[PDB]
């Protein structure tokens, strides 16, 4: 059972062996600093969050015959062009899935030595997604993750609608909401925060009921989100890690 | 009793061990030079102090499971990513604080050794904080930092007032002073001579009470600076170092 | 829970950090060879393990001052020098122990790099101790361990005896034997195959009894080993590996 | 399909992979020289064969955890070590055995642990395919397919009575070496083993007074016929080797 490296479904690692996988430690921070000449100090203007590049570094196991070997990279070339990004996982991180598209490959120098280098538009990395149950009342739901999230909404209606809310607050102040005024019994609507939809009784997209430009959720992490619902609905919400 | 280093509040040495922390030996100057064809030398235009860059060399403790390892770096990417100046602060040095943010780490290659950078806008670190009582005789108020600071003239009143003044004295010749035309009794004045405002019963603003350019105040190092105030009044300052 | 050397019950890594153990990969082979001149190849005439260096590179962490570091290493010292033998073992190898005694340091140049060399006269770790029941019928008797044990046979007589026997058979083929003539009831008998001693009512010798050369047995690994023993024994051995 | 490697019929590959193979190019030899001061040039004196050292550079390749590792190689050790010579063969050169037994690692530096395994071979030739050859009542070429000299194996099942056996080693017609036995009989098989040295009946029982007066071993020379006349229809059969 070795280190197994899979990308878009593909197990990769069944065409090469890993060395080691760089891209993965202490995140960096790109920081537009702006200084004045005579004034002393710096100061930071923006912050942001970079692209992650994935380095994996591999050995291209040959298969004994030389042409063996260019058609096993050809088949290699195959499963890594991707023209959209795709999950990327490796074993000994379970639990975790980054999103990204092979970039580009530096040859190294017994045997084929090669750095695979991975590009991640979404530098984060996305884990188990959690379901919790929010009540009529002042919920706390706590955001297990490391990093900021934005959870789905889900009401399978009991009795009869004119107007559901999911409100969010800060002890007994409703700091951000969210409101549809389209009613009915049996079936449920979805509000999704990452893709932004408003699914039905048997998933219809719902999208003129969003009223009032009702701010979009999110989730703190290592700390409770106290949220309130018109009917008992379900927030589910996926763990972010950098 | 191992090295610490606290980020924001945190023991940033729980999670990695400090074999050398670079950037708190001699500061060095941005100077801005003009040179002229044909004329000899060159001429100082600006100088300034560069913002400051903290380096710790760290090892990452491993939790002998690579998951382990992991996710131990996800928690410290959690503890480390801030959007807002931090006290930071080193065992080796007591009563120092420096004020900055995490930036970039820049890994190395048993176990598993990384460069943290960390950026502080203000390239002081901050020291204790020194209150002085200032009579109304010439009191000689010593600035007991290694660089120059702005303090804050408190006065809370006893008797009744027609003008307040806090003069800088040398010998017995008033070289500044800070007259202010608004009086009362029993409430607190803070003339702050680095925000460069007044203020009057403790939060309203008596900006032009000070009539005459009434030169404003500042404490060199390591030096006596005699002051005299109308009434008996308190001299704030927090000791500063390079 | 980090990685843990314990020396003579004593856990050292309470005073360093292990960088890396070596002394414990594919373990290499005296062997005497020898060729004569004009004569092709060459002849192995002996063949031994040589004994056991384990090489622990590690980081001594420093107490923040200097006189504190002196009087680590001096202590240090207490608990590394030995004049006997003794139990070491590692985390990362449970179920395992060496039997050996620090030898000698070689200092490397932040911090404190040190490599500790520790000599194991006896080159094999030992495991678990197994105990196999053996039955007055052909029994498989399996050395889970790695390397060949000389086990220790031990029965306490439940009815009178005449003469005892344990076999080693071949199907049905008595391949060795080791016959006893002294009987009784109620009382402790242990062939020591590594020894080479006999053993009555718990403690007095009965060398004499073993009357043909009844050769000695010994357990191969990851094989069985078919026994018969007159009256229902026991079979005491330790599995070992290089 | 990778690379494998054979020791003791055990694939070794399982537990390791292998960068390269050292040990099996060029061969060298051990001359004895003897000079003279004042005498030009130097005297070859003995002629040898070196014993083979093959050098297995390897991965071994990590089961994630620790513990597996360290138990991997402790098995790996278990595998290895051998107080007797064994067959090691690998994927690259089929149809060739070599014969040693492993000596001695060296190791070396992430995710995985570059090794050295250092096998030595007391016979520093490598045995290749075994040929079955007739031999008739008559002068016989006998082609030695092999790259070095072989000591064949000469087996003879009876047809008619014997008095006695004899398989002459001839240049042309002139016996150079040749193998008697006094021993007859009808309808068993005879085998004359010039690499062990061993005199063979049915059952395999031994002839030691058979090769009577200094009626030697012959071996097969390389690339090269070999003239061969028995008494009775035999057989020789030879193993190819190489260096």
């Amino acid at each position: 059972k070795v280190f197994t490296m899979m990308y878009d479904g593909q197990d990769l690692t069944d065409y090469f062996l890993v060395q080691e996988v760089r891209g993965r430690s202490v995140y960096s921070i790109e920081m537009g600093k702006r200084t004045i000449a005579g004034v002393d100090g710096g100061v930071i203007t923006t912050e942001s969050l970079p692209a992650r590049e994935l380095e994996v570094d591999a050995i291209v196991f040959g298969d004994g015959t030389e042409t063996d070997l260019r058609r096993r990279i050809e088949y290699l070339n195959f499963l890594l062009h991707r023209d959209t990004d795709v999950p990327i996982t490796f074993s000994d991180e379970p639990s975790r899935t980054y999103y990204g598209r092979y970039e580009f490959a530096t040859e190294g120098d017994g045997f084929h030595k090669v750095t695979l280098n991975f590009y991640c538009q979404d530098p984060l990395k996305y884990g188990p997604e959690v379901t919790t149950d929010v009540t009529t009342a002042s919920t706390p739901v706590k955001n297990t993750g490391l990093a900021v999230t934005n959870p789905t909404i889900r009401c399978v209606f009991s009795t009869s609608a004119t107007e559901y809310e999911m409100q969010l607050l800060d002890g007994s102040t409703v700091v951000k909401f969210l409101k549809v005024v389209y009613g009915f019994n049996t079936g449920d609507t979805l509000v999704i925060d990452c893709h932004e939809r408003s699914v039905t009784l048997n998933g219809q997209d719902i999208m003129p009921a969003l009223l009032i430009q009702s701010d979009w959720i999110q989730l703190k992490p290592q700390v409770n989100t106290y949220l309130k619902a018109t009917q008992p609905s379900t927030i589910v919400f996926t763990e972010k890690f950098l």
